[PDB]
């Protein structure tokens, strides 16, 4: 199955999922001189106060941590978007390196990371059929850059001894996902894809401008992670990235001026 190596990353996806060739893939570079400001957009509204985080996962690709979806508890709506829409998990991509690990580009320029919350549009129901739509899916992107520690990201880190390998979960009840956020909402948006196979077509980016700072100790412990299972040859979990894609027929907006 797909991975990010040299055998099964993203030049081989193609082959399996062909809409990685397709017309609105993500991640892409942001030009920011390129990019601009729309005044249409309406105010961003990040609502995680009721926010309730279950359990946290390695897939084997990233961690998930996940939510208990089955109500309006965490929601996104506003800025480009029509209607609500809920969150199920957020996971992060990271490098080798602190100069790289990050998905979408600002200028060119890579992150030592990058925050993925995602959204399911609850006008289709359930997550499942939210990504058999064009407007299904809403994902809030945030760069993480090396600096200072990122307080509300430790609980993370420091449960990340207990999934080192894919198929391992834990519970991770009562985590505050506020905790991650810079303090500017300003963002830019576009429409893109799911950054990973199946590739799927479906979601509204909105990639933060404002990176959160975490310590060289928080992502170092994002590195020890495993992409194996337990009992399997070590794999570090690092460069879960795909790179850029072509934009294509498409304008990146921004919500600030
Ligand atoms: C838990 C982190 C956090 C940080 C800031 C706020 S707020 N927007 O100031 O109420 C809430 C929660
Ligand atoms: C379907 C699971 C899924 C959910 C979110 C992403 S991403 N990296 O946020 O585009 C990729 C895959
Ligand atoms: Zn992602």
């Amino acid at each position: 199955h797909w991975g990010y190596g040299k055998h099964n990353g993203p030049e081989h996806w193609h082959k399996d999922f062909p809409i990685a060739k397709g017309e609105r893939q993500s991640p892409v570079d942001i030009d920011t001189h390129t990019a601009k400001y729309d005044p249409s957009l309406k105010p961003l509204s990040v609502s995680y106060d009721q926010a309730t985080s279950l359990r946290i996962l390695n897939n084997g690709h990233a961690f998930n941590v996940e939510f208990d979806d089955s109500q309006d508890k965490a929601v996104l709506k506003g800025g480009p978007l029509d209607g609500t829409y809920r969150l199920i998990q957020f996971h992060f991509h990271w490098g080798s390196l602190d100069g790289q690990g990050s998905e979408h580009t600002v200028d060119k320029k890579k992150y030592a990371a990058e925050l993925h919350l995602v959204h399911w549009n609850t006008k289709y129901g359930d997550f499942g059929k939210a990504v058999q739509q064009p407007d299904g899916l809403a994902v809030l992107g945030i760069f993480l850059k090396v600096g200072s520690a990122k307080p509300g990201l430790q609980k993370v880190v420091d449960v990340l001894d207990s999934i080192k390998t894919k198929g391992k979960s834990a519970d991770f009840t009562n985590f505050d996902p506020r905790g991650l956020l810079p303090e500017s909402l300003d963002y830019w948006t576009y429409p893109g894809s799911l950054t990973t196979p199946p590739l799927l077509e479906c979601v509204t980016w909105i990639v933060l401008k404002e990176p959160i700072s975490v310590s060289s100790e928080q992502v170092l412990k994002f590195r020890k992670l495993n992409f194996n299972g337990e009992g399997e040859p070590e794999e570090l979990m690092v460069d879960n990235w795909r790179p850029a894609q072509p934009l294509k027929n498409r304008q990146i907006k921004a919500s600030f001026k």
